[PDB]
């Protein structure tokens, strides 16, 4: 890599790893639209397996960006509309509190306080229907943003219903394959198991536990190379050949709601560039990022703004991930670690690097 | 033309011209992405000049499609947002009724009953400010649609303000030029006058009169060839190289409001295809309640996308179906009834679909 990139990355991520006791880390920096790769430590400590360009990490909530784009793609295909009632695509969801809750609300966490997690006890298809049928909103639809796996999770599940594909097949054939993300998986196949990093929590090797809607909200695993390609694709959608996927990526960066200085896209969250770093760093703290916030509708949504900081934090029990990019500058970063460490540390490190190269 | 195209066109247009006493007409059919041209009669009866594929016709309200796309292009450039208050681009507009009226409202005739025409008295920029300042809405913004030149016209004027360009220079540089519409004019140059058809109203030769906002709402003139290119660009926006223009076209065909079976875009109006011909087939003022499409539906390829247009002496129509790669332009120098245009267009496109 050019010396300026090596310099800032080494000065920033290397000490971060030391400070946070991260066993293994892969970083990609996209600079002038080209990817550069950096690796530290071990994917599996016991086996002394190094992190490589082939190592799969749990993306955790970064998976919501895939779900948003896939939803975007279904919109572009004319299969769904964000303006449609949730019930249009789940006619079994008949309970009265669902009147007026649309796919937009589900996708953008604005349905009225759907919970952060689907409860652990919810397993089966029947458990899930029961859960949503009994759920009572804290607020009217389209008034408050409460970040929620149960919200975007349901969006993903419903977005694929008209296609008649499973969520996994739709994701693979409409998003992963066209973008040649060949080592990106919702379900890691046996052939990839040797490349699947262990996460570490309290010193113990762990993988994400299965859960209802996992695939839609937090279940994707990917390598630093595929994630760099994911950044390139989101940086430059209009270079994608599949017309609906091109549009889908664009739609996921539309600004639907504003709270403070942030705007909610589909999976992606965005701020105007230049940003105040303290705003994204402080705002990434879960005490803020997971709290209810009043939203103002953007009526109608603002199309993808090139001069934006576009980003998403992701974690599982044993992993912490971050993706940030600025379309105007052709500049991006991906940070994948097999320890879950605090969000502001990730955002601060990413800011230092991108601000240095911008 | 392939005989089948030749045959539906001739069998439909011949009786139309006969029944409506149209002096001159040009039609283009876009069929699987290739244009086919037909011409009949006189551009100028007195001078016995025929309609040709180079004849300029007044598009009338079809001009709003250009304005809608140019707006869309300005949104894509991040110069404007449809959610912006009108006063963001015209701070001089201080009267209180303008609170809550956005560029979306102006673009989609939902501002609360702006009038169909700007009064003839209104000419200067100070006249225009006074007009909009004095205007009293009958309705709250975003509740009813009333088709209005004063609404989309102002939208057009404001949308180009951040660019620094005049409306005409923005239209030329950002829409006409990139799409190779090289015989499409807001102001017909003297060199091109030999091609400019006369319109006919009660048998008298007429051209459209100057008015405030004419350029934005009804003032474009074009050839059947340029209009076929316009249709092709709108049939296939993601084929256009200039990214903001492609986006702008796409945004102009988004569905913002619903009234009955019709959806309002920016300039363009759309119905779901297959469309009941009766749901498409004059009334001086038609106020209708609108349902917001929240958030707007991106351009649906399975649509009948259309716009009628009239001046005192001209009647135009454009309709296309993106999913079928099919379209039609009908340009005539008589303002004849809208339902006759739509029927003819539907007969032709249904036969080819």
């Amino acid at each position: 890599a050019p010396q300026q990139i090596n310099d800032i990355v080494h000065r920033t991520i290397t000490p971060l790893i030391e400070q946070q006791k991260i066993p293994g880390m892969a970083v990609a920096v996209i600079y002038q639209g080209k990817p550069y790769y950096f690796t530290w430590g071990y994917a599996d400590i016991a086996k002394k397996q190094p992190v490589t360009q082939q190592t799969l990490f749990e993306l955790g909530s970064v998976s919501k960006t895939f779900t948003g784009v896939l939803g975007g793609d279904a919109i572009a295909r004319g299969e769904i509309k964000l303006s449609d009632p949730t019930t249009k695509y789940w006619p079994e969801l008949t309970a009265k509190q669902w009147n007026g809750i649309t796919l937009l609300h589900l996708a953008t966490y604005t349905a009225g306080g759907l919970p952060l997690q689907v409860p652990d006890e919810v397993k089966s298809s029947s458990d899930l229907l029961r859960f949503y049928q009994n759920w009572q909103p804290a607020w009217a639809p389209g008034t408050q943003r409460l970040y929620a796996n149960s919200s975007i999770g349901l969006f993903g599940a419903l977005a694929v219903k008209p296609s008649g594909l499973s969520f996994e097949q739709a994701m693979q054939t409409r998003v992963f394959q066209p973008l040649k993300l060949n080592h990106t998986w919702i379900n890691v196949p046996p052939a990839e198991e040797k490349n699947y990093a262990w996460g570490y929590r309290e010193g113990k090797a762990v993988h994400v536990s299965p859960g209802a809607l996992d695939a839609k909200a937090y279940g994707v695993k990917s390598t630093i190379e595929d994630m760099a390609r994911w950044v390139q694709s989101n940086l430059k959608p209009l270079d994608i050949n599949e017309k609906t996927l091109q549009q889908g990526i664009q739609l996921a960066q539309s600004r639907y709601w504003q709270t403070g200085d942030m705007y909610q896209g589909l999976g992606w969250e965005m701020l105007d560039w230049p940003v105040n770093p303290d705003s994204i760093i402080n705002g990434s703290d879960n005490k803020i990022a997971l709290a209810a916030r009043p939203v103002k509708a953007i009526t109608p949504p603002t199309p993808a703004v090139r001069a934006s900081w576009v980003h998403k934090t992701g974690a599982t029990g044993g992993f912490g991930s971050y993706v940030a990019f600025i379309p105007e500058k052709e500049l991006g970063i991906v940070m994948l670690a097999n320890k879950n460490y605090p969000n502001p540390a990730r955002v601060d490190a990413a800011w230092q690097i991108l601000n240095a190269l911008q």
